């Protein structure tokens, strides 16, 4: 089928339609699109069917078309093509179609269990869905750079085939074109951002819930092939629990539970997942291991200790991630206050943490400060000086901080988990009003209950009104638990109300306004 | 397949996956979303595999999910969902599952021909396009209630199967059910807006080129099976062209050849569309048939009329289109400046103008104003009154504002359109310091030419260098021809420059900048 594909090609050209009117939340949508393997560049080939949406001008390096990685706007991690006709096929080798549909996508970190989560794994296993046919047929290409990283096992299991790294494609040819190819990956699931624009944080508007969280975790659990405890996530090489016999006993006797210990090191990741998948409570200090929490059963509890210096307010992914709403995890945050239970090593390369490179004046000032200050990414010299200390845990300190969450037996415990939906619109609100006197009159609103909740037991339901006569900037909230109110004292004749209304199902699940009513009295 | 399609739905829910972060951007994939044709109303399922992605909580209703129409955050327009857990199915009647895979959209007016083919037909082919196997095998549903309308024949040329409208679902069952649905209409290829927050205009960021709608035209040309001459596009209802035939052989005069009519009315579309497809030039009243310009062949020239009270600037759906980048269209605007040569038609009704039932001093004004204010959309008496009046067009007028822009024979002749495509990154850029004096000193830069431009034969290829000294917020910039510089005044010894370098194809195609030039001296 090679001269029917080259043909399409060499008359066509490149295809492409892409989701998004800006370029760090676009995804798309490739036919013919050809990479050079000796330039390291993708190529748009302009031929007599080609279509280029969006067609953006030299808006297109103002950065780039999209962003490769799920990390927003990273300058170093854009995608985007070199354009050229189709003819000049004429004068290049001949191109080395590849056959299964692409995915195509730069992994931001390979080495931290955290980036690739977050970063990788999880917007994987939802951009795939997000096309028919790709989560099947799709063989991912990582552009990146890097090698396949400590945590490549991971990546294959989210393809049936096997991924490709930028340098295995030099090998296949000099040039390879993508009869189908999509690149981008959605950001839909991402819960945190690294700190390059403010300082570290969650991101503002977190679009995921624990519910999509927990399905990604079961399809991994699945591939992966995977009485009540507490289980102590160790790190063995920094970062490390200097008293962690003493933590597993007192842990032990305040729970009365048995306590386990984990690494990444000592155990096969399946092992890891498994033993986290049915623990209580998950004891360990701020790192990367700490996003296996997700996989967490709900009503488990997670406990994050941090270093000397570290405020916990300041560095939250493992915080967001266990009380994103859904995920049914309680966190608990403990910091180490004592200075005499810390261990420094500042005789390390400026890497690995470490304060010998710099000046004398700067090491005085960062050994006194005790709250690492706010900083932007990558490599602030006081944060990776604390963030890299040795801690001795503070055992009552501890426990009394973890018996301020967790008031008796941690874990699931026999609880049940509803599922949170919210009401829909009333319908068919109506209203009447009346006068009796110079300054009385009556307003009676009604409504009928939302559609859904004809098929609902809802534990409490409630309707807020909110009321508002036509020329004044206010709305008077009122909360009722009928289907019908008539107002009386609050109301004037001669006038004209604008009244809204929607239900509440509990306290919390808001449902949405209907239509606005207007009465006259 | 059925007793397996109820099973999957009963127990594992609605699946449901969006593309962008706001509702105004976001096209969604749908698994077993269902619709109860009583309600009116698409029902999410939550079972112990359902997906919301994204999951907003009630911000969901803040406004909706995602626009059903392409126009922006229309008040009536929105998508949204009722959500009831899988058990409920058991209290309703047994679903109907819609074979064919869906794309669920509403058309914002089926009855206006620039509305079916700005906002509908363009977005519903690139969409369909935007997801693998929708455009041979998607049923189009149309939510918005309207009936067939008057081009309903055109929405069938997008699709092989019939589509369906709102009010045909309550025939097919109480309950339907999509295996699979697609939600949402792309506004990559939308270009202005109507004027619901802002006065109406061209829309801000426009995302579409000449290219893309031609290849959108060249497609219904081929579903519609379809001696130079000008063609002048007429009404015959109302805004119509009084002196048509004075007009009509002045054209004839001042220019070279024929010079024939069309309208809506007396041709079928297909011959409408034939006769667009090869005119030189076309003239017509501003109105709804002048969005046909996209069938207008490389080259022509767009000659749009205006009403004596409307400026031509404030009214411009028809200029955005014909001067888009791409679509190497000349476009002419023509206002009625001389009043004798306008009759209006004050009475009437208040569907096409008249200052019947409004106030007689409201009247007085629109009497006098010589323009129609800018204005919001929907409303205004005064643009109905001033916009469906008929004009008297001043020849000699006229043909003085056609030759400004034509200046020879219209139409295309013979011309050359070529693709215009933009430079890669420079490569391998270098650079070496020497220093003569403490006064003196002289900073090379060289680099290699962008990868495509090995393949391309360019008039004028030159290289912008911007040379910044760091630490300063200045910079200054220099055009070159050659691939290589020394520059030498104004360079300060023992300082480091900083030297960005991009490739500019015939002054006008900017190319991307490389990685930053780190220059030390
Ligand atoms: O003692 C250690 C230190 C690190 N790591 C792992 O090695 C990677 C790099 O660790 P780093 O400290 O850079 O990440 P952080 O924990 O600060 O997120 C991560 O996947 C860690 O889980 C580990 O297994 N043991
Ligand atoms: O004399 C007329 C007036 C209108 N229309 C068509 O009827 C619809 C409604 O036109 P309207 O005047 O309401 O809007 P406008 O033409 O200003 O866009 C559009 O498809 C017009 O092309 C037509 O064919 N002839
Ligand atoms: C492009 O070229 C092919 C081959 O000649 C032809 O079939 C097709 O109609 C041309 N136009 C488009 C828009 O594909
Ligand atoms: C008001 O609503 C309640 C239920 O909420 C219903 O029992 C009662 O009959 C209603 N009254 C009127 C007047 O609609
Ligand atoms: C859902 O439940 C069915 C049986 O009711 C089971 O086979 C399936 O594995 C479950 N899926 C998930 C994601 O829990
Ligand atoms: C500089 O660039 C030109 C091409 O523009 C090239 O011919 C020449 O060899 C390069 N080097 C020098 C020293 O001119």
């Amino acid at each position: 089928d090679y001269p029917k594909a080259l043909q399409i090609l060499t008359e066509g050209g490149t295809h492409m339609v892409c989701t998004g009117r800006t370029h760090t939340d676009r995804l798309c949508r490739f036919k013919w699109l050809c990479y050079s393997s000796e330039a390291e560049e993708f190529i748009f080939f302009h031929g007599n069917a080609s279509v280029m949406l969006p067609s953006l001008g030299s808006r297109r390096f103002q950065p780039a078309l999209l962003d490769l990685s799920t990390v927003e706007d990273h300058n170093t991690q854009y995608f985007n093509f070199v354009e050229l006709p189709a003819a000049a096929l004429r004068f290049m080798p001949k191109p080395v179609f590849v056959p299964d549909v692409a995915l195509i996508a730069n992994r931001f970190n390979p080495d931290n269990l955290m980036h690739v989560f977050h970063d990788d794994l999880l917007p994987l296993f939802y951009t795939l869905r997000q096309f028919p046919g790709l989560a099947r047929e799709a063989r991912l290409f990582f552009m990146e750079g890097w090698g396949e990283g400590a945590h490549f096992d991971l990546y294959k299991l989210l393809s049936p085939k096997q991924p490709l790294l930028r340098a295995q494609l030099k090998a296949l040819g000099r040039l390879l074109c993508f009869s189908h190819a999509f690149v981008g990956l959605s950001k839909v699931t991402t819960w945190y951002q690294y700190g390059f624009v403010q300082p570290q944080g969650p991101k503002a508007n977190i679009l995921v819930s624990g519910n999509e969280i927990r399905q990604f975790a079961h399809f991994l659990m699945e591939k992966l092939n995977v009485e009540e405890y507490i289980l102590v996530f160790s790190r063995t090489q920094n970062r490390l629990i200097l008293n962690e016999a003493e933590l597993l006993l007192a842990l032990a006797q305040e729970f009365q539970m048995k306590t386990v210990t984990v690494s990444l090191e000592d155990h096969a990741f399946a092992d890891v997942v498994r033993l986290v998948s049915n623990a209580s409570m998950l004891v360990s200090m701020h790192g990367a291991q700490l996003v296996t929490a997700l996989f967490l059963p709900r009503g488990a509890a997670v406990v994050e200790l941090f270093p000397y210096a570290v405020n916990p307010d300041h560095y939250t992914p493992y915080k967001t991630l266990a009380t994103l709403p859904g995920m049914d995890l309680q966190y608990i945050a403990w910091q180490n206050t004592m200075p005499e239970n810390t261990v420094t090593h500042p005789e390390r390369p400026w890497d690995q943490g470490g304060i010998a490179h710099l000046d004398r004046a700067e090491q005085a000032r960062i050994l006194q400060s005790r709250e690492v200050p706010r900083h932007l990414c990558c490599r602030n010299p006081e944060w990776l000086f604390r963030i890299y200390q040795d801690t001795k845990v503070d055992i009552p300190s501890l426990i009394q901080t973890i018996r301020r969450v967790v008031k008796g037996h941690p874990g699931p415990r026999k609880q049940k988990w509803t599922v949170s939906l919210y009401p829909g619109k009333v319908r068919e609100a109506r209203c009447q009003a009346s006068v009796q006197g110079a300054s009385e009159a009556r307003l009676s609103v009604s409504w009928q209950i939302p559609w859904n909740l004809k098929y609902l037991k809802v534990r409490e339901v409630k309707y807020e009104v909110w009321l508002q006569e036509q020329g004044e900037n206010t709305y008077v909230p009122y909360m009722l638990a009928l289907q019908n109110h008539t107002f009386t004292e609050n109301i004037k004749p001669f006038t004209t109300y604008l009244v809204w209304i929607r239900c509440i199902f509990n306290k919390t699940l808001l449902g949405p306004f209907a239509d606005v009513l207007v009465c006259s009295t």
